[PDB]
């Protein structure tokens, strides 16, 4: 019994991780076969940062101004290019550690492990949501640049994020591993805004199914409701519209209860219309949405 | 900027786990150097655990009925050993991946991160307590059993808990690596009550000094209070007895932001006396008290 937010082993992840420094600047980069990924700013001086024409600052960088360091080992460049916000450093010995790994672009609303790391080495490991807006309410100081966020299904490790700022607002940006930013954000230090950041409605209702199989259950009600009905009052409170895609997932969640999704809905929707006056689910005094209805089944199986 | 509930990276606990099996029993066991430590209620049944008598139950047992296997090979059993409320079982081969590591009993308060595994192979990672009542709310399922919590200080592995048994009320009890129990329960099926769970009222002030930290600070008031009348109100809403160790220990916090640890006190006071009036702190509506100040300087810093 008992509900956490639990991360993946981050192990397999920690082999990988590596220091990079370009000039000044020192941030983490992604070992893996014999390329190096970090994020491509590291050819910036706090200066650059402003408005930087990263193409520019690339043409005065040669393989050897890129230091790589495996714990107290330096590795050989060999080749460097850029892609996207990302740089790849060719380097001449493949990482012994390398996992079975891929690379792949999440969803909003979907969860990972992002193990923080400053100078190569890693510092702790927490479980985070790719929120609607493309933000991230991560822990990260200067220097922990270049961190990544994995998924790890059986021996793969899935790295779908690399951090890459603070906006001044004190939350996350990223890019996935092919450097494509999530969301409308750029490696500049500027005027860029989060859109509104809305909650995961399909989270909430998989967290509260979590609640029930492990003995909250004041929250269940006598009434049912409608999608329509139940996404007008979502709507109100900044809610993910709830789709018949998003039922379909919370199936398993709804067979292992036997509560029925849309009694469940009408249950969410008394929370939000009247609170929870003061009492808790799962230790939490306010509406869990980064459990995934994946992360539940799998905690609780 | 962000504070997150950070368990430590996994990594070399990772490579010590491995599955242990008694005839029908199969739990996790600690591998270090040539020794594999593990539950010792892994040589009941199911049956026997109402109230077993481990001394007569281990006489039946010889080294060649443990079965232990680190991934997919076996490990050969040379000796085995019941101390308090574990098994040592040596075998022929140490552990290549053995770290550096200490056997540590903790005080209640102090923090640790937990590898939950099954059957030797670890699902997931998260940060505990350990509870004034010598509990921790953990998540923990049948075979979990044997999954360790621990430290990491610089490159030194400071196991701190094994995980034995789920009270009848949800929460977690389980042994120091030598097999005393924390608190006083007892590797049985039967009535055992936790005490009354206080809440960690040093590590609420460090969690409050790591929010003014990271920018919550609408719960700073004008007032100030003194040791004895704060331990009235904290007394009242079962909160520990503040300590002039306790003060001492969060100095550096206090010196840090500037807030004299008594009027964060009066604050707390406050906060106790008055609720949070639906506002939030580090996107929590309740008091967090499972970071330690230590926990809050390392994440901060
Ligand atoms: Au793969
Ligand atoms: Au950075
Ligand atoms: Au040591
Ligand atoms: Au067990």
């Amino acid at each position: 019994s008992g509900f956490r937010k639990m991360a993946f082993p981050s192990g397999k992840v920690e082999g990988c991780m590596v220091q990079v420094t370009c000039g000044t600047t020192t941030l983490n980069g992604l070992w893996l076969d014999d390329v190096v990924y970090c994020p491509r700013h590291v050819i910036c001086t706090s200066e650059d940062m402003l408005n930087p024409n990263y193409e520019d600052l690339l043409i005065r960088k040669s393989n050897h101004n890129f230091l790589v360091q495996a714990g107290n080992v330096q590795l050989r460049v060999i080749g460097h290019s850029m892609q996207n916000c990302v740089l790849k450093l060719k380097v001449d010995t493949a990482n012994p550690k390398t996992p079975k790994y891929k690379f792949v672009r999440i969803q909003p609303g979907q969860t990972f492990s992002v193990l923080a790391c400053y100078n190569g080495s890693p510092s702790g490991v927490y479980q985070c949501a790719m929120r609607p807006n493309f933000t991230i309410k991560g822990s990260f100081l200067n220097g922990s640049c270049g961190s990544v966020g994995f998924n790890i299904d059986y021996d793969c490790v899935s790295f779908c994020y690399m951090h890459h700022m603070e906006l001044p607002t004190g939350v996350h940006a990223g890019t996935d591993l092919e450097g494509n930013f999530y969301g409308p954000f750029v490696d500049r230090q500027t005027a860029q805004a989060a859109g509104t950041d809305t909650t995961i409605t399909v989270n909430v209702l998989a967290w509260l199914y979590a609640a029930v199989i492990n003995g909250d259950r004041w929250f269940l009600n006598r009434f049912t409701t409608t999608l329509n009905d139940f996404n007008l009052v979502a709507m109100k409170y900044n809610y993910e519209p709830l789709t018949q895609d998003h039922v379909d997932i919370l199936g398993p969640l709804s067979a292992q209860t036997g509560i029925a999704v849309l009694d469940m809905c009408a249950s969410l929707k008394e929370l939000l219309q009247n609170g929870m006056n003061g009492r808790t689910i799962l230790g939490s005094a306010l509406l869990e949405d980064e459990f995934t209805p994946f992360d539940v089944v799998r905690q609780c199986s």
